[PDB]
């Protein structure tokens, strides 16, 4: 028993879903948009066909070098810039449009909204958006897919976390980790990625530099990023994505 009631205004982010566009080949254009941003080894046919088969058999892949390296160089150049910068730590050192996940006992974290774009941002975060990318991931996970919703993250070293929360439905999920600091990549300082039941643990993803995660989650499976210890001395860079298969 407990009192008063529960209540869960106060919390951000609050995501929407969007929508995603119906499963179909991918077009020569498609080819040719995502080349600017992924890895050719993951855009050929025969690429794509051995990613659709390891997933529908082992229901998560990992991928190293994901992104096109030119565009990874691009993002990589901006990361340690801002790792450069001294790290906002109160809400009024924080860059537009980042935002600082609240309240402190669910989460925190800095964050961009879905539909974020700006020269500034750092995170691709226009890649998920495009339907070449939505119908390249639904070829891959062999899953039609409703809705979804990103959120691009940074985990502050000796603050940001996650807690573990459940899903009620099954998600495909996918988190693109771009952390190259060496402290972030080892698990003592925490950052990594945690799927477990209800041993528990399913899965377990250190922070990485350039690599695509992508999951099959089971409707009461446990997620969470663990905290980043003051050790690790660079922050968590990822896009986290959630997305609603056609289930029926």
């Amino acid at each position: 028993s407990g009192i008063p009631m529960k209540q869960m205004d106060l919390e951000l982010p609050r995501f929407s879903y969007y929508p995603v566009v119906k499963p179909e080949p991918l077009s020569k254009q498609d080819t040719d948009i995502l080349s600017n941003y992924i890895n050719p080894l993951y855009l050929t046919p025969d690429g794509i066909e051995k990613l659709s088969k390891r997933f529908f058999q082992d229901s998560v892949i990992v991928l190293v070098e994901f992104l096109n390296q030119e565009f990874a160089n691009t993002l990589l150049k901006r990361i340690i810039d801002a790792e450069r910068q001294p790290t906002p730590m109160h809400s009024s050192e924080v860059s537009f449009p980042w935002k600082t996940a609240i309240p402190p006992h669910k989460h925190r974290y800095l964050y961009l909204d879905h539909e974020e774009f700006g020269p500034d941002i750092i995170l691709p975060m226009d890649l998920q958006r495009l339907p070449a990318f939505q119908r390249w991931i639904q070829l891959v996970s062999g899953l039609p897919l409703r809705s979804f919703h990103q959120v691009g993250r940074r985990f502050r070293p000796g603050s940001d976390f996650t807690l573990a929360t459940t899903n009620d439905t099954a998600l495909l999920e996918a988190t693109l980790c771009l952390s190259p600091g060496t402290g972030i990549a080892n698990t003592d300082n925490g950052a990594y990625d945690i799927y477990m039941i209800g041993d528990s643990i399913l899965l377990s993803l250190p922070a990485a530099w350039n690599v695509f995660s992508l999951v099959y989650r089971d409707e009461g499976v446990l997620q969470f990023v663990k905290y980043v210890s003051r050790q690790a001395e660079s922050s968590r860079w990822d896009i986290y994505s959630q997305w609603n298969p056609v289930a029926e």
